[PDB]
């Protein structure tokens, strides 16, 4: 699958995603990073979060990060996320994909979608 493929979000990072039907809008080969941080906004920690990716956080450059590693997140998925302080619970070399979908729950289409790795999708 690449960038134009159709298909099937097979994953529940959030609601209103499993099952929804999706169209690829990126494809990266990077490492991707499960991650656990307290918000900058104050609110309630977030615990392992699918997922943050190489280039989404500060001065990472080419350098693989390793599981426990503190680092600040660059990535804004979520109110409370950009400039984080996070602790990486896992690092993975896979592909993942930007989509967009169709919100099961409200019906909502949702762009740029980061992110679902190809173990988190069907064609």
């Amino acid at each position: 699958m690449k960038v134009g493929s159709q298909v099937i979000i097979n994953t529940s990072h959030m609601k209103g995603m499993k099952g929804a039907e999706a169209t690829v809008t990126g494809a990266y080969d990077t490492t991707a990073y499960v991650v656990s941080y307290t918000p900058t906004n104050g609110g309630q920690r977030v615990d392992h979060h699918k997922w943050v990716i190489q280039e989404e956080i500060k001065d990472a450059g080419d350098k693989t990060l390793q599981p426990g590693d503190q680092v600040i997140l660059e990535a804004s998925h979520m109110k409370g996320m950009k400039g984080a302080t996070a602790e990486i619970d896992s690092a993975e070399k896979t592909t993942v994909y930007m989509v967009d979908y169709t919100s099961t729950t409200s019906g909502e289409k949702v762009k740029n979608h980061k992110w679902v790795t190809e173990d988190e999708l069907l064609e």
